């Protein structure tokens, strides 16, 4: 559009964003060696539907068959939960949740390391999260999204890693994937000035190796071409008069929910 949310709209996004975040806090103790991604997905859907009184935006959307996306190791994104896929020590696992409540969407993802961490896994997860946080700290009215993507890329590359090009952040509200596209790297194509009341996600995908990615024969599951590890974190935000408010913050986040400039 780009769609500006009213205060009422924003309050409903606060509620959907909290619910999405709560799914991620809930699922954590279940993420252990020997659990399958299929069970994790069931637990999440059961929780969203029967405790939260909400629904998964994933389920049925363009025919997607499950309720969350679960992406392990070299899978970059859109991993499909499966009863036969079991987690094991050292795995890094992204769970991407999107909840609809009262017509509004809340979208967020985080990494989990399973059992005994490996050093590359810990590092990649930490740097990815730090790249999301740096971008969040830049959001305010007047800024251009190009600057934010540029800053993500500079940081990630300086840390020896690479930024997935083909996937980005997005506006969100009564629609799951709204304008604008929120690129996580510098592009001359990008020119979006932020205004208060915009709501969008930042969701960098970072590869320990080379940025290149291959989609699977299923035209969907995405892996890293060099089979390097890939990590992602995502938050949903609203642009405020002097900053942003994070709508999907968790107790384990180490960034304030409200960021203020001046
Ligand atoms: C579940 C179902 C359909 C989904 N379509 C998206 C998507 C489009 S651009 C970035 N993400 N993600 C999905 C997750
Ligand atoms: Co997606
Ligand atoms: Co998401
Ligand atoms: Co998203
Ligand atoms: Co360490
Ligand atoms: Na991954």
């Amino acid at each position: 559009a780009i769609s500006i949310k009213t205060p009422e709209d924003i309050e409903k996004m606060r509620v959907a964003g909290r619910l999405a975040a709560e799914v991620l806090e809930m699922i954590e103790p279940y993420v252990k060696p020997g659990v399958s991604t299929g069970e994790l997905d069931r637990i999440c859907n059961d929780y969203i539907v029967n405790e939260q009184h909400a629904v998964s935006a994933c389920l049925g959307y363009h025919g997607y068959p499950k309720s969350v996306c679960i992406s392990i190791n070299e899978v970059v994104c859109h991993g499909i939960p499966d009863d036969a896929k079991l987690l094991k020590d050292g795995d890094i696992v992204n769970i991407d949740v999107t909840v609809i409540k009262d017509g509004f969407h809340g979208d967020t993802s985080k990494m989990f390391i399973v059992g005994k961490p490996t050093i590359m896994g810990e590092r990649l997860c930490r740097i990815t999260q730090e790249s999301l946080y740096l971008a969040l700290r830049m959001v305010k009215p007047g800024i251009n999204l190009r600057e934010i993507g540029a800053a993500i890329q500079k940081f990630v590359e300086a840390e020896g890693f690479s930024v997935v090009r083909e996937y980005c952040g997005h506006g969100i509200g009564q629609g799951f994937h709204e304008e604008p596209q929120v690129l996580h790297y510098d592009s001359r194509e990008t020119n979006v000035v932020l205004k208060p009341g915009m709501t969008f996600t930042i969701e960098p995908m970072v590869n320990a190796g080379k940025k290149e990615i291959r989609t699977m024969k299923d035209g969907w599951t995405v892996k890293t071409k060099d089979r390097s590890l890939s990590a992602q974190y995502e938050h949903t935000i609203v642009v405020t008069d002097n900053g942003c408010e994070i709508l999907t913050l968790r107790k384990d986040d180490t960034i304030p929910a409200i960021i203020s400039h001046d």
